[PDB]
């Protein structure tokens, strides 16, 4: 869904395209403004974040569907932090979707294509060559990013369900936010009708995408998309 | 594998039986004396994991296939320990089987037959009402098992592979050791050759179970066995 380009030694730039892709690249579409959507709601996601005091890869907007981002050694993580049952978590608990989580769920997902991101635990990470001191500041940041973006969201009637961040290390050795944070990453649900804003809309044919993240757009900033 | 049957509100009976079941369910088949075995050999290891101060179920014998135990609240789990890679480690991490872990691996699964037994993590656990605390108690139990069994195993040719422990909770919220501990519910290979002396030859049609499970009991008690 991204091109990554490389600047120098420091810095990336981060290109949000088009294309969406669901079920193992099983279906796949093309949405005309949706890499656009996905970069400025990135941006406007790290910006609350680093506020907030958390570290991200987020240095500047390249114009259009492109980022600057500072390049990272990468994690081999999918960090997904949970608050409503929905997706993978109901073969996983006998609970319904739209189940209330008494308190957040983090799951770790080893970022492999072969194996298909298999979940894992510590005990895995740590065969990985991460420590478990690394996995806990992993997690730790991970929570505060769900609490700051649940609030700000659930201001603007909308419900963060899951979403799936990563994470590398810069140069001093800290773990830094990477990636995207978008409606291709986060399952949001608007607070009323309970109806899905993000790309479940593409997976399960709940309707238009474009429309569904432009809502969200327009929810998040007060202003219509100019694309 | 084997029936419970209850005597008062204290204790129960484990009866082992003969048949052998894999893959879900999906292959069947029945071996003779396959039950006593099993019973023996939990019995020997329930004894060696007391001796070490591990607290068990293990109250007595009564007679041929049927162990005498205590009545527990069990944990919704199983716990495996993983010293080699085999079996399901080889679809989360991308290792050959026979790879030695640089330490041991534990991972937790959620029993619970329409779900199929997902592995599960720490805060899955939360949400099925294990506190955090009762996790590290059943892990640090899991951890100090395989150190005893490895140790008294590898002094007999015999290298513990991995293997699946359960638990449940006693009158005094105790954590106890529970099931049943055999060549069904572990993988044993052979110090020098490395082959099956477990449940795997029966999987994977590697030869005779019993043959197998005998040679097992014999290099561990010294003495071939009567039935
Ligand atoms: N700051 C960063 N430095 C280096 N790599 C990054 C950074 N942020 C994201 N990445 C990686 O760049 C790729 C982004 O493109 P994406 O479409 O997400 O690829 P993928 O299909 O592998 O997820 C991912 O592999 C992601 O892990
Ligand atoms: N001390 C104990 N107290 C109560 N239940 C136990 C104890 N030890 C084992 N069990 C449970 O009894 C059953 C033993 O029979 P088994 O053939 O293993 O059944 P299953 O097919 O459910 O694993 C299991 O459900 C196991 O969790
Ligand atoms: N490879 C993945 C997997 C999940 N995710 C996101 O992480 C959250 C958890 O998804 P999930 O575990 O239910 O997996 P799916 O339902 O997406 O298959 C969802 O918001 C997904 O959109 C992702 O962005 N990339
Ligand atoms: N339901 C289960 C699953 C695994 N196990 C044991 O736990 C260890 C790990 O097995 P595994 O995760 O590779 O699963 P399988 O290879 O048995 O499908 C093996 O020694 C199995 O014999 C078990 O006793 N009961
Ligand atoms: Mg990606
Ligand atoms: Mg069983």
């Amino acid at each position: 869904a991204k091109k990554m380009i490389p600047i120098d030694d420091d810095k990336l730039i981060m290109e949000f395209k088009d294309d969406a892709t669901a079920f193992d690249g099983t279906k796949k579409a093309r949405f005309k403004g949706k890499g656009w959507l996905n970069a400025q709601l990135s941006v406007i996601f790290f910006k609350l974040l680093e506020e907030h005091g958390i570290k991200t890869h987020f240095i500047g907007v390249a114009g259009g569907n492109r980022l600057i981002v500072e390049k990272l050694d990468m994690y081999p993580l999918e960090v997904v932090v949970r608050n409503v049952v929905a997706g993978s978590l109901k073969k996983r608990l006998p609970l319904p979707e739209g189940y209330e989580l008494p308190e957040p769920i983090v799951e770790l997902y080893y970022k492999n294509d072969e194996l298909h991101d298999p979940m894992i635990n510590y005990y895995h990470a740590k065969v990985l060559g991460i420590s478990l001191d690394e996995i806990k500041k992993i997690e730790e940041i991970a929570l505060k990013v769900n609490e700051i973006l649940k609030d700000y969201l659930a201001k603007k009637g909308i419900i963060l369900v899951d979403f799936k961040l990563e994470f590398g290390k810069d140069k001093n050795g800290d773990i830094v936010l990477a990636d995207e944070i978008s409606p291709d990453t986060c399952r949001f649900w608007d607070a009323k009708t309970k109806r899905s804003l993000d790309k479940d809309v593409f997976r399960f044919d709940k309707g238009d995408l474009i429309e569904a993240y432009k809502e969200i757009y327009e929810r998040i900033t007060g202003e219509k998309p100019e694309f």
